[PDB]
């Protein structure tokens, strides 16, 4: 009766048996039901394992990472069946659980805070991001020349893609800007960019847990899950929580309709729909259209995802947004080192910047540093789960989305300069 | 407030819906889907909830959304994209099964180990007796109207005895499509219509049996999200096992093919009796089922009205023939459960209400409608055994019936 996943070993065995029956008989619906079934079980076991591996389990960050890495190794080693990969992929992409997840988090995180606090951060945050970029560039250029690599490459094939807001946000559009300005094939760029950015993404998740340990070892640096130094609710029901779900989706829809047809770009920046959402939700908070009861509902919902479904999510993240074969194709000692150091440049860059802006250095280096250099949205979840600061999702998204859009403007200029 | 959202807030959402609508910008995925489904379901849910005649016997809040939604597809009110988004949630993502899976699990695990085991020996047989009587009378009156027996079982008997909209119409269409291959909407539209007619007769005879009756005289506390989350694990994992069983291990017990949902009922029921789940977890599954049945039910109907309903066919099968056939099947259940219960040691009137009318009624909403018509509201617990477990039994029987026919 020693529990796995709040399920006693006997009960878990029943499920683990079922998983294996589906696995060996090759019978599985490639849908939500089939997906969650597998994801829950697989996540559960490796979650616990990673939670209790001695060296491997350090801080809180051991459990989310295990599932993620393990799951990727299952795809790479072909342990998953094609139908299983399809089922998981169907939940993450075709059904689009990923966005929902982030949407729920953002909504719940923003609707919990006071209206007075809101605008106070945003003004000091963006500069911190730029500080992180400077540091990411300064260190990149520095290490580039150590390896005898021209600076242009460092900015175009190393720095910019890493800091860029992920696969869809950076690799996809940075190859577009590359082709528009150079004329050389997108694949030539993308293939190198996507590969290297994923390497850095793995370092980002590692250093996230390292900064966690350094934060709890040197309390002066850490805010213990809070970036800024600095109505009570009645009883809650399912309906309030359910309303949280309505608001989570409907806010994403509005943001989507805005970024597609109404206000696709404010200026030189194209605003990614998630960025709009943050502004919409924040606006919705200040408008106070949501009563405290409902505002809690959104929080409560966010908890259910971030604490129950987080393990599930990682199984999906390790499958879809981590091609271990493309990494291998660019694991020359050189890239591994260059990439890692650029991340460290972002860490120190955002640490110093935030410290100057009034935020806690550890949190600043995570939100404005590692969350830039990670693989955008999928990455943010991977990083924030490694340092147990999942409540900063909203900030992480500002860097990955708005900060990613900034990378594009900078990129265009860099490309033009050559 | 609309759907627990104050009118100002709901407006914000309703505005957004219309922006997505007019601008034709909508992700054809879960997020986009639920966004629309929540909002649309919310308004028409309230509308159908406020309507006087319609709420009490027409099914009300759910029926509004499911009919309205169908009219939106038929009248082309929805955009291709919007239909795609909703369909993407219901089929490609397969929310429908998850929904049913969660319900089944929560409904079966909520029955106490003793209640379940004890109920099987006496109450459960009475239910089966009611079904026999419901079938025998149905078949009998079918031929009187020159109706083939297969129709009597598939389009009349089974759907009536099946517990409700979510529990019978929704999954019986699923089993119908999985075994015949014909559209769900063809079945659903006829089934949902007939079953509601019978539901109205059930509430009438409940008051008639009341007059005839008077004329002829371990419960745990600390449930957390994890427990509820475990409910979700068990809901899916139990469906997976059932799926693996139907597809390779035991696709058919004999010449008859057991549909995976039927297996699930047996698996979950087994899991209950095995007591592998502690009361805390067993509640978690219940709580989950509540969240779906009470929050996401409105959403579900928006989806059901889009994919699972054709208006012409459904409008057409409103024939006086149905009125009579349906009523008599109910009477067959009454006499079936009356005789059975009398043989089992229960009072015939009470047996015919709980194991008879509560089967033929519209699942849970129905039980409340029936038990309030005969003042026997204290038998809610029994009524729900019929609507939930007995409904799950109807599914196993239904698979066998379908297989035998084809
Ligand atoms: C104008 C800027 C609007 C977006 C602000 C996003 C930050 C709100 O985010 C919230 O802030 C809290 C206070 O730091 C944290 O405790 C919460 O975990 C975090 O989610
Ligand atoms: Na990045
Ligand atoms: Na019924």
């Amino acid at each position: 009766g020693f529990k796995i996943f709040g399920m006693p070993l006997p009960l878990y065995a029943f499920a683990l048996i079922t998983l294996l029956l589906s696995h060996f008989y090759n019978a599985l619906p490639t849908d939500i039901v089939g997906g969650f079934a597998i994801m829950f079980i697989i996540g559960a076991i490796f979650g616990e394992i990673g939670k209790r591996l001695p060296i491997f389990n350090k801080y809180i960050g051991g459990a989310p990472v295990m599932i993620f890495l393990v799951a990727a190794y299952f795809v790479y080693a072909g342990i998953f069946t094609q139908k299983e990969i399809d089922a998981i992929s169907n939940v993450m992409d075709k059904s689009n659980f990923l966005n929902l997840f982030i949407a729920v988090l953002i909504t719940g995180a923003i609707l919990s805070v006071n209206r007075r606090l809101l605008l106070k951060s945003l003004l000091g945050y963006i500069p911190t991001i730029l500080m992180g970029i400077v540091g990411a560039s300064i260190f990149g250029i520095a290490i580039g020349l150590v390896f005898g690599i021209p600076v242009d490459r460092i900015m175009m094939l190393y720095v910019l893609p890493i800091m860029g807001g992920g696969n869809g946000a950076g690799a996809v559009p940075l190859s577009e800007i590359y082709h528009s300005v150079t004329g050389r094939s997108r694949e030539e760029y993308y293939s190198t960019a996507i590969a290297i950015l994923t390497i850095a993404n793995i370092f980002a998740i590692v250093f996230a847990a390292v900064l966690d340990i350094i934060g709890k070892k040197h309390t002066w640096l850490s805010g213990e899950g809070e970036l800024v130094r600095k109505e009570k609710t009645g009883q809650i029901t399912h309906r309030e929580t359910a309303v949280g779900l309505v608001l989570s989706t409907t806010c994403f829809l509005l943001a989507y309709v805005v970024a597609k047809k109404i206000l696709p770009s404010i200026g030189g920046v194209a605003i990614h729909y998630f960025a709009w959402m943050v502004l919409i939700v924040a606006a919705l908070n200040a408008s106070g259209l949501c009563s405290p009861e409902i505002k809690a509902g959104a929080k409560r919902l966010s908890d259910f995802f971030s604490k129950q479904l987080l393990w599930v999510l990682m199984v999906g993240v390790g499958v879809c947004y981590t091609d271990l074969q493309e990494i291998i194709n660019a694991i020359t000692f050189a890239n591994v080192v260059i990439a890692a150091i650029i991340v460290i440049g972002a860490v120190l860059g955002a640490a110093i910047g935030g410290w100057l802006m009034g935020f806690f250095p550890i949190e600043s280096a995570i939100t404005a540093g590692l969350c830039m250099a990670n693989r955008g949205g999928s990455g943010d979840l991977e990083v924030l789960s490694a340092c147990n600061r999942m409540n900063l999702i909203s900030y992480a998204q500002i860097s990955s989305r708005l900060g990613g859009g900034i990378v594009l403007v900078i990129a265009s200029i860099v490309f033009g300069m050559m």
